[PDB]
């Protein structure tokens, strides 16, 4: 239900980790910025459980968008506010090449 | 919740309707620009009603940051994306 | 400047049109949104023109971050900021 | 041109400061997150100093984003989105009381 271009766009700066890791708040994260469950025990994921792990977190933030502005129908504005929070809300790396 | 100014920013804008009206893209909305569910079944309300329905449209806005943006731990920028948001999530009155 | 997949994401919505036309709110705009100035007397441009229009309106936007967030060094952050104000003030075609 | 409430919001969540500063990135600071130009030599400023420097910021801002979004009118909008980059554009510092 994502354009693909949304999805490209979260991937063009969304690095993808196959191996769980602790954020600077410790929490478990994986995949593009995945955060875990508390009682999840995988460690290791491959390329398309990453991917779905992406698609349930935009179609989360959709449905809960959703209901903080319910008569926004214009699926541009609900994109891009859903890759703002996206981006201020997860915790990126630096890369130096 | 919020902090009195990010209550009275969105109030400086939005505006208050104690009776039900048809907005501009065609929903029944109602108080402080809350869109009308079919089981509110009144036409005209007290401001403290507004004031609450108000507070209820401002928590959906929380629960979708809590969710989507579980580690923000400030403030400021909490509040500027829910008033943000209800800008271009509510129509303006008149 | 900005990415690929950025410029194509505003381009998956914005929708081209190489005719001027007026829009919902009364301006006339051509190519991928974007207004038209009075010394801009061409009424049918060519898509190198629409794209280079489309960067020129990008980089308005660049221009009041670079002002307005000068210590911004966060391109994912520039660049969802910078479609969601498209989003935001343009109108779309159709 | 502002109204009041877009003012007091920015001022329930940004500190004044009457004495200049460095910021992480080495940038000299003063007032309500007023970056000084390279050149200006005060240390020290007054409350309605700041606040003019909070009004020039907050227009300077204004004037830039007209030119960006320019069919957006909605006050409103200009107002959330304004606050919005301050937040964001803005380092503050933790109280703990």
């Amino acid at each position: 239900r994502f354009s693909s271009a949304c999805i490209a766009f979260i991937k063009q700066w969304q690095g993808l980790s196959l191996e769980k890791y602790r954020d600077r708040q410790g929490n478990w994260v994986i995949g593009y910025g995945h955060m875990l469950t508390p009682d999840e025990t995988l460690t290791f994921i491959t390329p398309d459980q990453a991917e779905a792990f992406l698609l349930d977190d935009l179609n989360s933030c959709d449905i809960l968008l959703q209901n903080c502005l319910p008569e926004l129908n214009d699926r541009f504005q609900r994109e891009t506010l859903i890759a703002l929070m996206f981006s201020i809300g997860h915790q990126r790396f630096l890369s130096l090449i």
